[PDB]
């Protein structure tokens, strides 16, 4: 309840502000995106959801004005009007424009050091 907020995603999701939209089988929804990561995304539940939680969902994330990306999920879970999805299969080119995401949004070297060792508890040692 102080500053662990309960964390159980590794790390955290490279949170921006963006336009998304699913389509699952011949229907398909405008959706606002709350967050994404290299291998999931959260958006916005609209009322037209008229989808089976049980089958898999395509996102499709608007950024630039000629970067479309294209990402394969199912429904991890729901819950407060939003829901999650976890990254099943995106395009080899998807991944790069998420890459690029998450670099600018790295910014560069920096100190506070333990942040910089949390990585630690994860990957790359
Ligand atoms: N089943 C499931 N539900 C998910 C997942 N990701 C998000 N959610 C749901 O969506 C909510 C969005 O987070 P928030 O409350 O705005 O804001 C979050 C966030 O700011 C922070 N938080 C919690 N766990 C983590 C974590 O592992 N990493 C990071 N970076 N922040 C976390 O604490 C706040 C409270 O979290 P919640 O009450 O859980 O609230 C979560 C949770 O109900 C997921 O992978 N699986
Ligand atoms: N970027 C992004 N990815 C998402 C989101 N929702 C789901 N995913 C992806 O799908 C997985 C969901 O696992 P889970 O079985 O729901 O189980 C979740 C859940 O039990 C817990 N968890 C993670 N983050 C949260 C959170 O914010 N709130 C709560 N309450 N639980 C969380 O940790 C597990 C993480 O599972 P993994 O498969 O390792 O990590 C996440 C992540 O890879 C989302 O909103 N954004």
């Amino acid at each position: 309840m102080s500053d662990q907020h309960d964390e159980r995603r590794r790390f955290h999701r490279i949170a921006f502000d963006a336009d998304s939209e699913i389509l699952q089988g011949e229907r398909r929804w405008e959706v606002l995106l709350h967050d994404v990561s290299l291998h999931g995304i959260l958006v916005g539940q609209p009322q037209d959801w008229n989808g089976d939680p049980q089958r898999p969902f395509e996102a499709r994330l608007y950024l630039g004005l000629d970067v479309l990306i294209r990402m394969e999920i199912s429904l991890a879970w729901a819950r407060d009007g939003l829901l999650g999805f976890e990254c099943q299969h995106i395009d080899l080119d998807s991944i790069s424009h998420l890459r690029r995401l998450v670099e600018l949004n790295l910014g560069d070297e920096e100190l506070l050091e333990r942040e910089l060792a949390l990585l630690v508890s994860a990957h790359d040692d």
